[PDB]
């Protein structure tokens, strides 16, 4: 599924995300954007085997398992494909798991270069919420 902007804000709020651990709803909604346009059956090959799953990008060295990267852990407990469904509710629960382990959102690449120390209320301005 590809989600809408104001959709997607709407979901993320329904499971939890607006301003868990301290990060207000804009920083995830840009995070989405700029990691899988918003796409849910997006996917990645890394120069190190593994591969990056869904809205969010989740990697399988450490965090699910896709029965293809060696050596690997599974840390949301969770087949990396159940990633890629149209309900949302494991990519959250799993990035609930990521943003604790003590990086906070700098584990998102794209985040720390394209949303961090910008304007993020600006990616649900206009929603109803
Ligand atoms: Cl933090
Ligand atoms: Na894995």
């Amino acid at each position: 599924k590809v989600f809408g902007r104001c959709e997607l804000a709407a979901a993320m709020k329904r499971h939890g995300l607006d301003n868990y651990r301290g990060y207000s709803l804009g920083n995830w909604v840009c995070a989405a954007k700029f990691e899988s346009n918003f796409n849910t059956q997006a996917t990645n090959r890394n120069t190190d085997g593994s591969t990056d799953y869904g809205i969010l990008q989740i990697n399988s060295r450490w965090w699910c398992n896709d029965g293809r990267t060696p050596g690997s852990r599974n840390l949301c407990n969770i087949p990396c494909s159940a990633l890629l469904s149209s309900d949302i509710t494991a990519s959250v629960n799993c990035a609930k798991k990521i943003v604790s382990d003590g990086n906070g959102m700098n584990a998102w690449v794209a985040w720390r270069n394209r949303c961090k120390g910008t304007d993020v209320q600006a990616w649900i301005r206009g929603c109803r919420l």
